[PDB]
């Protein structure tokens, strides 16, 4: 698990 710029790896 790991939020990215996104903050939330939807897709990002």
């Amino acid at each position: 698990r790991k939020v990215p710029t996104g903050s939330n790896p939807q897709k990002n």
